[PDB]
C-alpha cells in the first residue's frame, strides 16, 4: 500500500525529508488546481481547436496585443466564446473560460535602416556607435548612428550605462553623453535590424504607464467585457493607478494584473503588489533587462510576497519552449514547470506554445499532468504554518474562517472545500491558506466565476438557478449543485467528506459558517 | 499599551523567546480554565463554609476514603450538594460541582510491636531484621521479627530488594528469601511503630485491584451517584478493568482516574492510559515508592501523554502545602502550581490544605489566581502545532472540527468557543487541542455539566430550558444562554467574537457545525 | 537496555514528544552542572560542618550582611576557608568553594509602638491609618498614628497607591497626602509590630543604591577577599554602577550579582543586566512586593534573559522551605528545584534550610540529586537552536568556538569539555550554550576557578605547576591535569571522547584551537 498525493513526504518533520520522501508511485488527485493560461492565435483561434484546448485544460485566454487588429481580436475571443459555450448544454461538465487582454505597452524603438524595414547593418565588438534623437536620422539609421523614439533616454541614463537593443541581442555602454544624442561602445556586436526594441537596464524609465495605443485597446477590453488585464512594464504603484483609471467606473471590476518587466519593477514591487489585482512575472521580458541568471531570484521572491498577501501570481515565457517544434519537452521545461507550482503560482502560461506552435494541445496536456504532480509534492503543511505566520497581524473574520477550514480539511483529508460566494472573496480567502483539495466555488455571478481561475485551487461552478426565497433551500440547492459537479468530475464519489463553508443568513458578508459533511 | 494575556509573548518565534517575554505587567483574563479539586474535610464540610469555597473556584469535591465512614462521607456529600443548589436559583450564576470519592486502595500492613498499638523499638542502620509471613507472630513485632499482611510478599521480591516501612521513613534491603520469610538488613534505621504502611519500590504487586473495603465503597460511590472515581495504586490495565467491573452498567457513567503510585504504573503508563478516562499523578506516595527527585520527570511525562490522548490528567498532593497552617503560599508552591499548569495539567488538587487546614478559602483561592497566570503565560501556538503533530494519525471528524475550531478562535482572537454538547465528546476535543479562550460548554445532561471540570477550558452550562419544537429555535435558545452567562461572568461583552459549534440537525452525531458570531 | 541521561527524549522532534519521553529509569549521569549557594549561618558555620557541606555540593557559601557583625561573619569566612583547604592535601579532588557578600541594602521601617518593642495593635480592615514623618511620634506608633523612616515617601507615592507593613502582612491604601504625611485605608489588616519593614509597591523608590552600612560592609568584603557581591534591591543600572563605584579599583575583579525584588526592577531589567556581571531572582521579597501569582512569570523572564545574554542567573528562597524543620521536602519543593533547572538557573540557593534550620546538610543533598535529574531533562538540541538565534546578532570568534565546541561535544556524545583558561571567558561562552557533558576549566588563576561557580556546568580546577617554558608541555600538562580529575571524579573514562579547548600561541587571548581527544 502506497499512499497516494504524496501523503508519505506530508507527514515529514523536515523539508529535507519531506524531499526524500517524494515517492513516484505515489498517485495525485484527479483535480488540478494550478490554472493554465494559453495565448492564443494562429495555431489555435479555430473554434473546432479551442474546443480541445479546453477539454485539454485551458482557462484562461490570453490575447496578446502587441500585434493584430482590434477585429482580429473580437473574432478571437468571439470564437473562444462560441467554444467555451459549446459545453453549456451540461452546466454539470460546463468548464468556465476567462479572457485575458495583454497590452502592448510603451516602447522604446529605434529607427529604419537604409529607409527600408528589412535591411540590417552589422555591429562589430569595441566600435562606436552613437544614438540620436534628430529625427532627421529616424529612417536614415547605419552602423554609426541609430536613431530611436525615447525622447528623455539623455535624462535616465548616466556615463556607464549600458543600452541593448533587440531583445537584448546587442549591449551598448554609454561613453559620452550629450544634449540630443548618446557616444556608446558596442559590447556585444551583431546584426542591427529596423524598428527594433531597445532595453535601458537599471534606468527609472518616464514613459507613461499606458501608451495612446493601449488606451485604446483598454477601451476594446471594457466593450469585449474582458475579465482581466495584463499590464505591461509595471513600474511603479502610479503606473497601475494610471491603468484603473483608463478602465475607470465601467472597467472599476476588471482584475488588473501588473506585469513585473525590469529592474525598477522588481525593486518597488511592494508597493505595485498593494495596487494590483495580480502580478506576472514576465520573464521574457524579465530576462532582457537584468541578468539571466538572476530571474529565479525575482520568480521566488515574487511568487512568494504575492502568496503571502494572497494576491494571484502567474508565471509566465518559455515553460515548454520547446514545445513549439516538438510534442514532448525537455527535462529542463518540465523542471520549470513543477518548480513553478513548487513555488506557489497560481497560474502557469503559455505563450509561444500554443499560439503560433505546432503542438499547441500537447503543451496544455503537458503543464496540466506536471502541474498536478507538483501539487501534491507540495510541503502543505511546513507552508500553511509559514502563511498563518506572516499574516498573524491580521485578526480578520473570514481569514479565520478559511483558516480553520483549510486546517479542517487537512485534519480529515477531505476531498474537496464548497464555498457559496456571490463576489469571490469568501473562496479568495480559502485559496490563501492553500488546501491540498480543491475548492468547489459555487455563484451566481458569471465574471466572479471567471476570475475565480487566478486563485489556486478554485473550481468555479456557476448556479443558474433562481435564488430560493427560502434561504436553507438556497444554500442547500447550490451545495448540491457542487456535490453533483465534484461527483460528475470524480474529485469525490458517496462516502467521502467535504467541507461546505456558506453564509449563516442571507445578509451574512462572508461564509461564516463551516461545516464538515459526507458526500451523498 | 501593554498587551494583555502575555500576547507579546504569544507572537514569539522560540521557546526562549516567548519566555524572555513574560510580563508581570500583563494582566490575564477572568477566565480560569484549570480545574481546582478540593479534598473535604472537618474544616470545609459544613454547608457555610462550602459556599464560600464555591464562590472561591471549587469545581470538585473529593472524598478520601482512606478514612471516615460511610455514615461521614454521606453527610458532607449532602453539604456539598446543598452549598452547590443553593446558587441553583440563579440559572445564569450557576457552577456546577463534581464529586470525587477517592478509594483507599490495596495497602501492606505490619504487625503490632509487642502486642501493643502504641510500643515501638528502634532499628538500627546495619543490623539484622527477619520479616515473617508467620501468624504467629502477627501480634509479637520486636525489632529482630518484623511481620506483615501480604502473603505474597516473597514471590515479588528478590534477594536485593528494598522493602519500605512507615511511608519510607525505613527501609531494608532483601539479604535472604525463605518460604515465608525474608531476612533483611537495616539501611535507614528508625522508631518501627505498630501497624505501619509497606511499600515495595521496584516490584509487581500481585495485590487485588481493589480490597473488599474499596468494593463496598465503591458500592456506596454508586448508591451516592458520585460523578467520578479516583482508583488507588492502578498498576495495569487489568487493575483499571476490575475497578470499570465493579462499577458495572449502574456505574458505567462514572469517570475512572487511575492514580499513578509507583514504578510498575509509571513503567505500564500506556495501556493504563488507553484503559483509563483520566489520571492522577499521585506525586506523595509516588514520592515514597521511587526516588522524590524523579518525581517531576514521571509527572511531565504523563501529563504530556495525555494531553497527547486527550485525556484528563490530574497533578495532586503538597501544591500549597504550607497553607495549612498559614495564609500565604511559598516562593517554591507558587512556582509548582505555575509549572502544572504550565506542563498541562486539566486539575491541580487541594488535600490537607482545605481538608483540615485553617486556611482553606485562602488556599483556593491562591491556585485561583495562579492558574489563570500561567494560562495566559503557555505558548499555544507552538502548544498546538505539536499536539496536531502527535495525533495527525488520526482523521477522526471532530478532531477536525475542533482543530479548526481552535485555530479560528487563535486568528481573530475569539473571546470564547461556544460548544452545545449532551455527552461533551464535542467540547472535550475543543479543549483537547488547548485554546486560550474558554469552552462554555451547553448542556441538558448535569452529569456531563458536573464531569466537564475534568477538562481544561470547558466552563460547563446547565440548560434547564425545555426542548423547542424547532431544532433551529432550541439551538439559538441555547446558544443565547451561553451568550448572557459568558456576559454577565465578564468573559466578553457585546461586539466580541466568539466561536460557536453545533449540530447542524438533531440528529448530528457531533458538533459538525462552526460559526464565527459577534456577541450581541 | 534503557538509555542514559534522558538520550530517548533528547531525540525528539518536538517538546511534546521531549516531554512525553522523559523517563524515570534513564539513569542521569554523575556530573552535576547547576551551583549550589549555601547561606552559612549558626546551624552550618563549624569546620566539621562546613566540611559536610562542601562534601555534599555546596559550590559558594554566601554570608547574608541582614544581620551579624564584621566579627562574626569574619570568623565564619574564617571558617569556610579552613574547611575548603581541609582538601588542598590531593589537588585531584580538592574543589574551590566561593564565597559570597549579601548586603542588607537599604530599608523602610516604622517606629515603635506605644514606646515599646514588644507591643502590638490591631488594625481592623476599613479603619483609618495615618502615616507621618514627624519624629514626635517616631516611638509614639498606634492604630492611628505610624511613624516611619522614609522621609521622602510621600514623594513617590499617589492617592489609591499602597503602603504594605512587615513583609505584606498588613495592606495600606493612601486615601489622603499631605505633605509630611499620608491618611490611609487599611485592607488587610493584622497585629502591628515596632521596627517593621515597608514595601511601596509599583513605587519608583529613591532610597540610594547603597546604604552606610553598606558601603562598610562592601569594604569589609573588599579586605575579605570574597569572590561575588549580592547586592540587594537593584532598581536600575545606576545603582549597579553605585556597587561598583564602592568597590572601587582594589575590588575591580568582584563579580556584583545584581538582587531583582521589586517591580521597577522587572520593568527595568535589561539596564540592570546590561550593567551586572549576574543576577539573582529574590523571590522573597520579589513576592512581597509584587502579586506573588506572578513571581514565577518574572523568574522565567529573568532567567531566559540571562541565558540570552550569557550572565550567570541564581534562583533563590524558600526552594526547600519545609526542610528548615523536615528532613524530606514537598513534592512541591523538589518540583520548584527541578523547574528552576530547566528554565535554565545556573545556580540554585539556599537560605534558611542551611543557615539556621535542623536540617542542612540534608537540603544541599536534595538540591545535589534533583539538579542532576533536571539537567538531563533538559531539551539541549532546540535550547541551543534558541540561544544560536538570540546571539546571530553577534560573529564574536570566542563565540565561534565555544558553539563549534558545544555542537562537537552533542554529536559524538562528548563526556566532556576541557577549556585551559586563565580569566575563565572561555568558559564561561561555552557554558552559555549548554552542553550536556560538563565543563572542565583548568586555570592558574585561583579567583577565576572560585568565580566559575556562577555559570552552569563549569567544573573549575586550579592548576598549581609552575609554568612550562615549552608552550605544547605546558598546555599538555593541563589537559591531562583535566583528565585525572575528570578520570578521578568519574566523569569519564579510558576511550572515552572529549572536547578539548586550547590557545594556539601563548598570546592567542582565547581558545582559538578545538579538538577532539580520546580520553587515555
Ligand atoms: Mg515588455
Ligand atoms: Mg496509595
Ligand atoms: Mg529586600
Ligand atoms: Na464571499
Ligand atoms: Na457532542
Ligand atoms: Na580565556
Amino acid at each position: 500500500f502506497i499512499q497516494t498525493q504524496q501523503l508519505h513526504a506530508a507527514m515529514a518533520d523536515t523539508f529535507l525529508e519531506h524531499m526524500c520522501r517524494l515517492d513516484i508511485d505515489s498517485a495525485p488527485i484527479t483535480a488540478r488546481n494550478t490554472g493554465i493560461i494559453c495565448t492564443i492565435g494562429p495555431a489555435s483561434r479555430s473554434v473546432e481547436t479551442l474546443k480541445e484546448m479546453i477539454k485539454s485544460g485551458m482557462n484562461v485566454a490570453r490575447m496578446n496585443f502587441s500585434h493584430g487588429t482590434h477585429e482580429y481580436h473580437a473574432e478571437t475571443i468571439k470564437n473562444v466564446r462560441t467554444a467555451t459555450e459549446s459545453f453549456a448544454s451540461d452546466p454539470i461538465l460546463y468548464r468556465p473560460v476567462a479572457v485575458a487582454l495583454d497590452t502592448k505597452g510603451p516602447e522604446i524603438r529605434t529607427g529604419l535602416i537604409k529607409g527600408s524595414g528589412t535591411a540590417e547593418v552589422e555591429l562589430k565588438k569595441g566600435a562606436t556607435l552613437k544614438i540620436t534623437l534628430d529625427n532627421a536620422y529616424m529612417e536614415k539609421c547605419d552602423e554609426n548612428i541609430l536613431w530611436l523614439d525615447y525622447k528623455n533616454i539623455c535624462k535616465v541614463v548616466d556615463v556607464g550605462s549600458k543600452v541593448y537593443v533587440d531583445d537584448g541581442l546587442i549591449s551598448l555602454q554609454v561613453k559620452q553623453k550629450g544634449p540630443d544624442f548618446l557616444v556608446t561602445e558596442v559590447e556585444n556586436g551583431g546584426f542591427l535590424g529596423s524598428k527594433k526594441g531597445v532595453n535601458l537596464p537599471g534606468a527609472a524609465v518616464d514613459l507613461p504607464a499606458v501608451s495612446e495605443k493601449d488606451i485604446q485597446d483598454l477601451k476594446f477590453g471594457v466593450e469585449q467585457d474582458v475579465d482581466m488585464v495584463f499590464a505591461s512594464f509595471i513600474r511603479k504603484a502610479a503606473d497601475v493607478h494610471e491603468v484603473r483609471k483608463i478602465l475607470g467606473e465601467k472597467g472599476k471590476n476588471i482584475k488588473i494584473i501588473s506585469k513585473i518587466e525590469n529592474h525598477e519593477g522588481v525593486r518597488r514591487f511592494d508597493e505595485i503588489l498593494e495596487a494590483s489585482d495580480g502580478i506576472m512575472v514576465a520573464r521574457g521580458d524579465l530576462g532582457i533587462e537584468i541578468p539571466a541568471e538572476k530571474v529565479f531570484l525575482a520568480q521566488k521572491m515574487i511568487i512568494g510576497r504575492c502568496n503571502r498577501a494572497g494576491k494571484p501570481v502567474i508565471c509566465a515565457t518559455q515553460m515548454l519552449e520547446s514545445m513549439i517544434k516538438k510534442p514532448r519537452p525537455t527535462r529542463a521545461e518540465g523542471s520549470d514547470v513543477a518548480n513553478a507550482v513548487l513555488d506557489g503560482a497560481d497560474c502557469i502560461m503559455l505563450s509561444g506554445e500554443t499560439a503560433k506552435g505546432d503542438y499547441p494541445l500537447e503543451a496544455v496536456r503537458m503543464q496540466h499532468l506536471i502541474a498536478r504532480e507538483a501539487e501534491a509534492a507540495m510541503f502543505h503543511r511546513k507552508l500553511f504554518e509559514e502563511l498563518a505566520r506572516a499574516s498573524s497581524h491580521s485578526t480578520d473574520l473570514m481569514e479565520a474562517m478559511a483558516m480553520g477550514s483549510v486546517e479542517a480539511s487537512y485534519k480529515c483529508l477531505a476531498a474537496a472545500l464548497i464555498v457559496l460566494t456571490e463576489s469571490g472573496r469568501s473562496a479568495h480567502q480559502v485559496a490563501r491558506y492553500r488546501p491540498r483539495a480543491p475548492i468547489i466555488a459555487v455563484t451566481r455571478n458569471h465574471q466572479t466565476a471567471r476570475q475565480a481561475h487566478l486563485y489556486r485551487g478554485i473550481f468555479p461552478v456557476v448556479c443558474k438557478d433562481p435564488v430560493q426565497e427560502a434561504w436553507a433551500e438556497d444554500v442547500d440547492l447550490r451545495v448540491n449543485l457542487a456535490m453533483n459537479v465534484g461527483k460528475a468530475r470524480g474529485f469525490f464519489k458517496k462516502g467521502d467528506v467535504v467541507i461546505v463553508l456558506t453564509g449563516w443568513r442571507p445578509g451574512s458578508g462572508f461564509t461564516n459558517t463551516m461545516r464538515v459533511v459526507p458526500v451523498p
